[PDB]
């Protein structure tokens, strides 16, 4: 699945993970820890929708 940041567009893409943010490939949002936020904008998971 791929989320967009309703604040700065970013896309977490779930293929592509976060790895520079400790997140691998194939993490599903939903697995993300609670304290991940947007890399771009520092937006917490509550301002992601999923696609
Ligand atoms: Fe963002």
């Amino acid at each position: 699945a791929k989320w967009v940041c309703k604040i700065c567009g970013y896309i977490y893409d779930e293929d592509a993970g976060d790895p520079d943010n400790g997140i691998s490939p194939g993490t599903k949002f939903e697995e993300l820890p609670d304290d991940w936020v947007c890399p771009i904008c520092g937006a917490p998971k509550s301002e992601f929708e999923k696609l």
